[PDB]
């Protein structure tokens, strides 16, 4: 467990994506997932689509929700463990309507083996992130909206209701923190990113930590 570890430096991590008025943040923090595991597993870092699991993933619903776990069994067995590219499968939720699911006309991108939960612990989270890349989370997202920018020391940790990729972490810092990766594109927090205190449970982070194993 290095002192602070930012995937970012690594160039494991693609761009901050708009999901726009669809309710679809556990899509987001899936794929974010996967294109991390993937570049990981040496290979090019490749933008994946978020709009597969929107439209095709049957086992969530869509712009009105799902979980990251599901998405990543549904990856797994129900589409054979591919994930398509975003360019063959752009996104198209952004006004809050998913299109029909396409069986055809994509391009793979990635492969997922399977996922692994991580234990709610942050200390023990970290660990894993050091070594093995940025992993999906569920925070409390209630405050976020306010996020302007900075550590943000003290968040409402009750429900959680939103999906999200971290990204890394600095325990250096005079309040340590975690680096997590949104989706509600770069005008939002500092470039698209929030940084949360670490090691308090903040917006309830250590809840439901999970990533795919791409093998």
């Amino acid at each position: 467990a290095p002192a602070a570890v930012d995937w970012r430096a690594r160039g494991a991590v693609t761009a901050v994506k708009d999901q726009g008025q669809c309710g679809s943040c556990w899509a987001f923090s899936a794929i974010g997932n996967v294109e991390c595991q993937w570049f990981l597993a040496g290979h090019p870092l490749t933008n994946l689509s978020e709009q597969m699991l929107v439209s095709c993933d049957k086992t969530d619903s869509g712009c009105s929700g799902g979980l990251m776990n599901n998405a990543f069994e549904w990856i797994v067995q129900e589409n054979n463990g591919a994930v398509y590219t975003e360019d063959s499968y752009p996104y198209a939720s952004g006004e809050g309507i998913s299109p029909p699911c396409t069986t055809s006309g994509h391009t793979v991108g990635a492969t997922i083996t399977g996922h692994v939960e991580l234990p709610q612990d942050e200390a023990q989270i970290a660990a894993w992130l050091a070594v093995n890349g940025p992993v999906a989370v569920a925070v409390d997202a209630s405050s976020w909206m306010t996020y302007t920018g900075g550590v943000m020391t003290s968040c409402v940790s009750e429900q959680l209701d939103h999906g999200v990729l971290l990204v890394g972490y600095n325990d250096s810092a005079a309040v340590p923190y975690w680096i997590i990766k949104n989706s509600w594109t770069t005008q939002w927090g500092e470039e698209g990113y929030i940084r949360i205190a670490k090691g308090s449970n903040q917006c309830l982070v250590k809840e439901e930590a999970s990533s795919a194993v791409v093998g």
